[PDB]
């Protein structure tokens, strides 16, 4: 859903809504930044698209976008260029321009573009550059410094300077341009590491037609354009379509495998070109291409298909530049709790101009000092510590070996409910191994040998270390991972073909039958040193090879036993030899027909390869599953393999049931029809293919959603049933995560809100979470991270509003007495204490320990502001305490109403309030600062705990010692001892009851808050679904 609107220019409207904007007030400015739309509408005049000059764009947020003409009119929204078709009288993405062209369409253009056109699509498609948009520090320090909070900070500091609070003035000052370098810091740091990741500048020479070859820069290149690419190959700077020749390319940089792809030329024929279809055949943009092989032709020829941000690297680093907006609002009623404690200051305020009025002091000085009251709670410090918070999460997340690239982001892992796993390479190994191997005595299967080194030297052995189809490219096996494992797992060596004996003799290859996919086998020529004759191995189906084996070799427990491997989730594959009486030589053997090796052969063994399971992947799906967090397996291989390694793994624990969703086509003279298949070893999980998905998803709209809410496994899924998915999953109110570290998971791994690639770089692209760990323990880490960033961003929040609400209690009963709390104490308290407790508070790490109890969501709930209230008034208590007890005293002096502060500073009742509740922030602190269940106790945080110590030591200092800073902060010199000593016993009770209030609270009020209003459902489809399936199970 994107919406247009095209606004064509106008001078007159626009110079007036210029001098109107300038000369009026900053008010419109501010209401503009918050809706621009009255803004674009006031300033230039709606009309045709076609006259279109700055046109605005929904999708529901605003972006306004100019309209450049070259006649070619195009815009730029997000990176990708529209442009303007005259005949359709539209905007079309120039990443369609040429889409649905046919293969042949590709090997026509295969003889390049002619120079003239060449410009004109360079022209339309702009350069093959991914131009990330640098700006200049003035630019990024405009973009942050003209927040409105920034704003309201510097009117803060020029009533601070009217009121000749000076020290205070710098100490808002300081704080507020620490948190604008924070921003810049992290945002120039961003953009500094995608330029350089996005940069590419080569020479690459491109067949210009008529037969001769053109060299040009890198980013001269335009879709239709043919390449000619290095025989030693090199980097791809465009993303183009083979179309003669082979290479190896390593996917690395875009995709994340390290393994070389063979990557062929593109087949001729009538079908439309796909990137995905033929992804075979596409090369890709930021790839390192090994080698290129000039099979036909003198050199290897690619036709470039996508330049810019079209290619795939630049479809993910679009995606990074412009991320979709964080769907789940964490700070649920944030404006609620804002406008609670607005309405407490605004009382506050109110109180502060009564008594100002009642103290008899000038009009202009009382709307001085209810405007530095007002100012007070917008505490200078909560961006920057904000900001702090997401940075520590991050720093903690990438010394935990996990990278993300938006750290907004991670809170939601705090949030996620349901995690997905792709099956292989991320839960299980990333290929095949053996377990086993099956030889024969006769016509009877001999017991399982677990490693296949110890077999005696002898045909089959011969069978297991040769019959495959290795090439040794720097001096490294490459090609099926069946035949590396295998090969490797004999233990003999590569060295036509020879092969040394891991401990006896070298056997040769005389000649090899290359693997086919429609023959599902392949067979050699083989002798040795010491052989009467060649012997001929061939590896297969078991049921195809059985048959060219002879019956009289084959046991009667072959189709029993291989389908006992088949159903516990193996992979079995036959050896079968049979002597050739050809003398064994090169020539005589490079001459045998594939028929007479395939026929007659001898079943010698059975080779069993089935995908283990990592290590890692069992405790951590039992502890997500502890934790009542879904673990659902999205998987693309059989529906039995992944029902043997969803049971293996604990996603289906042996005391729940499986029920196998079935769903037939509605074929003609039939409806659409789901069966359930039970099967034998919250409790109730179902499997279900994607065919079975897709057909549920068009036919059974109502049954749907309780597929999703107890479906478990779901196998035989495509990437794009993979994306939709977790789109139907996040339907239902369920935060998802996705754990699949292939590329075929890319679009789920968008789509998801948590989405985390296994086997990654420092530099990685592919998901907004990559780590570099192979085991899926990265997943309960960024969950433990994600509800320990929550917790820390809560408990920020509750100290800036502990903190702000201290703090204009003080000044309010300081106004009361017609005093103040001085400019030093104002710098003190503000920067010495707050901000540093504030900025080391978030830097204590997550608890080691996944819990079932998840984090809140609602900043204004009942245990939160409760907890807010109840602070304020020990807080309240404390300090109108002292106040009240120093009256008592006998050496205590009131001060001189007379004059106002800081004239009447230092003074006793000044003195007092600004000890207690110099503590009072300390330990409010520390008071927020909760441990488990979602963080590590206070005091592994060392850089908090020794703030906390050495600040209320200085304090104490303050207090007890004479003559210590109470010449700069203008703190009165009590000469009583066993006043101050009450007064630490006060800070004492006010510390001892904060904690004890916390504890109170966490424990009983949850449990009183039930009792009170047990709740009446939750707002969740998903719970709701569950409840709905407890009250009566859908299948029957």
């Amino acid at each position: 859903s994107v919406r247009l609107s095209g606004y064509c220019g106008s001078p007159w409207r626009v110079i007036g809504y210029h001098v109107v904007v300038w000369m009026m007030a900053g008010i419109p400015l501010l209401l503009f930044r918050w809706k621009p739309l009255w803004g674009v509408r006031l300033r230039l005049r709606p009309c045709n698209l076609a006259h279109a000059e700055t046109l605005v764009i929904e999708i529901w947020q605003l972006f306004t976008v100019q309209v450049q003409t070259e006649v070619l009119r195009y815009y730029l929204f997000q990176g990708q260029r529209y442009i303007w078709i005259e005949t359709q009288q539209a905007f079309y993405q120039v990443s369609l321009l040429d889409h649905g062209r046919s293969c042949d369409d590709v090997h026509r253009s295969r003889h390049g573009l002619s120079l003239q056109d060449q410009m004109v699509r360079k022209a339309i498609y702009g350069p093959n550059v991914i131009s990330i948009p640098v700006k200049s520090y003035p630019q990024l320090l405009v973009d942050e410094a003209l927040n409105p909070y920034y704003g309201f900070q510097a009117f803060s500091i020029a009533l601070w300077l009217a009121d000749h609070y000076y020290w205070y003035a710098l100490c808002i000052f300081l704080i507020s341009s620490i948190s604008i370098c924070l921003s810049l810091y992290k945002t120039r740091k961003q953009s500094q590491t995608l330029r350089d990741m996005v940069k590419l500048s080569m020479r690459v020479c491109v067949c210009r037609p008529g037969g001769e070859e053109e060299w040009v820069d890198s980013s001269e290149l335009v879709p239709g354009d043919c390449l000619v690419l290095p025989q030693e190959g090199g980097l791809m700077p465009c993303d183009a379509a083979l179309v003669a020749g082979e290479c190896m390319v390593n996917e690395s940089s875009l995709t994340g495998e390290s393994i070389p792809v063979l990557k062929t030329a593109l087949p001729e024929g009538l079908g439309p070109y796909c990137a995905e279809t033929h992804r075979r055949h596409t090369l890709f943009c930021g790839t390192l291409i090994l080698q290129a092989r000039a099979y036909v032709g003198p050199h290897v020829l690619a036709v470039v298909t996508r330049t810019g941000f079209c290619t795939a690297k630049g479809g993910l680093v679009s995606s990074i530049l412009h991320p979709r907006p964080i769907n789940f609002k964490f700070y649920k009623h944030s404006m609620k709790f804002v406008a609670a404690l607005s309405v407490l200051a605004l009382l506050g305020t109110i109180y502060s101009i009564f008594i100002l009025y009642r103290n008899r002091v000038p009009l202009n000085e009382i709307v001085i000092r209810a405007l530095n009251l007002v100012t007070v709670v917008v505490p200078p410090a909560l961006p920057a510590a904000m900001t702090v918070c997401t940075l520590y999460a991050q720093s903690r997340l990438r010394r935990q070996g996990i990278f993300c690239i938006h750290p907004l982001r991670i809170n939601l892992g705090g949030k996620l409910q349901l995690v997905c796993f792709d099956k292989t390479g991320t839960l299980t190994e990333d290929g095949l191994d053996v377990m086993g191997v099956v030889p024969l005595k006769g016509q009877a299967f001999l017991p399982l040998v677990p490693e296949p080194r110890r077999l005696p030297v002898g045909p089959l052995l011969r069978a297991l270390a040769t019959c495959h189809a290795l090439s040794r490219l720097q001096d490294t096996p490459v090609g099926d991972p069946m035949d590396l494992k295998m090969v490797e797992s004999t233990g003999w060596v590569l060295e036509d073909s020879a092969f040394g004996t891991q401990v006896p003799v070298p056997v040769s290859v005389l000649h090899r039958f290359p693997f086919s996919s429609a023959l599902q086998r392949m067979s050699v020529v083989v002798a040795w040193p010491g052989a009467t004759q060649p012997e001929a191995y061939v590896k297969g189906s078991p049921e195809l090879v059985a048959g060219l084996c002879n019956p009289e070799t084959v046991p009667t427990d072959f189709a029993q036993m291989l389908q006992s491997y088949t159903a516990a989730g193996y992979r079995v594959v036959a050896l079968a030899s049979k002597p050739l009486p050809t003398v064994p030589s090169l020539e005589a053997a490079q001459q045998l027909t594939r028929d007479t090796v395939e026929g007659d052969l001898s079943l010698l063994g059975l080779l069993v390869m089935r995908n283990l399971l990592k290590p890692q992947t069992t405790p951590v799906i039992q502890a997500l599953r502890r934790t009542r967090i879904r673990a659902v397996m999205v998987t693309g291989d059989n529906l039995q393999t992944a029902v043997t390694v969803a049971r293996g793994c604990g996603m289906v624990a042996p005391q729940e049931h499986l029920i196998i969703v079935h769903a037939t086509h509605p074929e003609r003279g039939q409806p659409a029809s789901l069966e359930f298949l039970p099967m034998e070893s919250r409790s109730r999980h179902l499997a279900l293919s994607g065919p079975t998905f897709g057909i549920i998803v068009k036919h059974f709209p109502k049954l749907l959603p309780k597929v999703l809410v107890q479906g478990t496994v779901f196998a035989r899924m495509a990437p794009e049933q993979k994306t939709e998915l977790v789109c139907e999953l996040q339907k239902l109110q369920y935060c998802v995560g996705m754990c699949g570290d292939g590329a075929n998971d890319c679009g789920a791994l968008k789509a998801a809100d948590v989405g985390i690639s296994l086997s990654q770089a420092e530099a990685s692209v592919v998901s907004p979470f990559t780590s570099s760990m192979a085991s899926i323990e990265c997943v309960p880490m960024v969950i433990r991270e994600g509800r320990c960033s929550l917790d820390t961003s809560f408990s920020v929040f509750k100290y800036m509003a502990l903190y702000s609400l201290t703090q204009f209690i003080s000044v309010l009963i300081l106004y009361t007495i017609n005093t103040n709390l001085g400019d030093l104490q104002f710098l003190a308290i503000n920067l010495v204490i707050t901000t540093t407790v504030a900025v080391l508070m978030s830097r204590t790490g997550p608890a080691l320990v996944l819990g079932r109890v998840r984090p809140p969501g609602a900043l204004l709930s009942v245990p939160v502001l409760s907890s807010l209230l109840l602070q304020m008034v020990l807080v309240t208590g404390v300090q109108l305490g002292g106040y009240f007890l120093t009256l008592a005293q006998p050496w205590f002096v009131p001060l001189n109403r007379t004059v106002a502060a800081p004239d009447n500073l230092p003074n006793y009742e000044n003195t007092v309030v600004f000890s207690l509740s110099s503590f009072q922030y300390l330990i409010l602190a520390a008071a927020v600062s909760k441990g488990a269940p979602f963080r590590r106790p206070l005091y592994t945080n060392v850089p908090f705990l020794v703030a906390l110590a050495l600040l209320s030591s200085v304090l104490v200092g303050l207090v007890l010692v004479p003559g210590l800073l109470q010449g700069p902060l203008a703190l009165r010199n009590i000469t009583d001892t066993g006043f101050k000593l009450l007064l630490l016993g006060l800070v004492t009770l006010n510390f001892v009851g904060a904690f004890m209030l916390e504890s109170v609270l966490d424990q009983c009020l949850p449990a009183c808050l039930r009792r009170l209003r047990p709740k009446r459902a939750s707002k969740k489809r998903f719970k709701q679904l569950e409840r709905e399936l407890a009250e009566q199970p859908w299948p029957p």
